[PDB]
């Protein structure tokens, strides 16, 4: 079966361009969609950046146990459905959950095996300067994203987004890596393993 | 402090091209100069290939305890000495033991931290190359019999293309700088003015 992957980043931006440009590179890792009851956003699509659907039928699916894990972020749901992670590591395939340290938590009691990454800014002021991207509101939300990274402790590896292709290069040593461990080798070269000890 | 590798492989298949070229892309690691009771080979040279001693002088260090790791390989002895491991690490520098099987159980049960990569080969019919034409089946036989042993190593190599191996320990050694312990130590400022609120 696939490894699952949990990268997790300060809420306040958005999900990351790190991680855009590691699946571009590497096209056989796939990403969940996550479902959401924010509102759609210009340039978003259906399907693609979120299930975007409403608190009522979030809430249902909840009723229903369709979530892995949920959150709520910023006032709005969240929360990766299960079946599609099942099937996707069932299939052999890796897969990446973008999600808060909330879900994190919730991931690792149900798979101790996952390899959770937090992506870090290289200072406040750059923090700053991407949610920017009202000043009231500008300094709660600072206050927020501060309160996430406290988190940071909890996860495997930490990436320092500090030079764009030097981060980009950490990510993928750090999965590169986590596919050479004895559980990931053992099921992926089972049958050279076979031929190595008859 | 710096970080202990053990890497090993069948055995045999001896100080490896990989590791060399893994040193030459890593100028903060350092690899232990092995003791060993077996002749010199043509083009190795005593304090780089190995510390070249006799058995009875090789017998009066074990005695000495001044092994980390030792293990009889081919009917010859092999040995890491404890003072320079000891003193590298403590220089804060990473170091690489590439050692047998046997040396990797000692080194594990003394420094729990060690972390340990095998090196596979992607056929019995390349081991047996790397390994007198008796002599080669001698090695295949014993490096077959204890291949079981990858099992007990953190991470897995296949050595089928030399750049891909090297790319996969590259990784290996990067991803351990990422660990949270790693990087809490070298941005252990930067983290705290993050969360200073
Ligand atoms: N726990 C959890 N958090 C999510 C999920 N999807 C997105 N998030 C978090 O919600 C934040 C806000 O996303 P945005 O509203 O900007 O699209 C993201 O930065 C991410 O941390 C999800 O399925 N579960
Ligand atoms: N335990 C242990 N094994 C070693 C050491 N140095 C070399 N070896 C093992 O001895 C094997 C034979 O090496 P060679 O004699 O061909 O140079 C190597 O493949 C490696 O498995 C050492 O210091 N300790």
């Amino acid at each position: 079966s696939g490894t699952l992957y949990i990268v997790s980043a300060p809420s306040g931006a958005g999900k990351t361009s790190l991680v855009k440009a590691l699946l571009d590179a590497a096209p056989e890792v796939r990403v969940s969609v996550s479902h959401t009851t924010r509102g759609m956003r210009p340039g978003e699509v259906d399907g693609v950046n979120y299930h975007f659907t409403s608190r009522e039928e979030f809430l249902a699916m909840l009723e229903r146990n369709e979530f892995l894990e949920h959150a709520e972020v910023f006032g709005n749901l969240y929360g990766t459905s299960q079946r599609w992670v099942e099937k996707t590591l069932a299939e052999g395939l890796d897969l990446i959950l973008e999600i808060d340290w909330q879900g994190a938590q919730q991931v690792r009691r149900l798979m101790p095996e996952a390899q959770s990454i937090f992506i870090l800014p290289p200072s406040q002021e750059a923090l700053r300067q991407r949610l920017t991207n009202s000043d009231e509101v500008i300094e709660r939300r600072m206050r927020e994203a501060v309160s996430e990274m406290s988190h940071y402790v909890e996860y495997d590896h930490l990436v320092i987004n500090d030079d764009f292709a030097h981060a980009l290069d950490d990510l993928k040593a750090i999965f590169r890596a986590r596919q050479l461990r004895q559980d990931a080798q053992q099921q992926r070269h089972a049958e050279l393993l076979g031929r190595l000890l008859a």
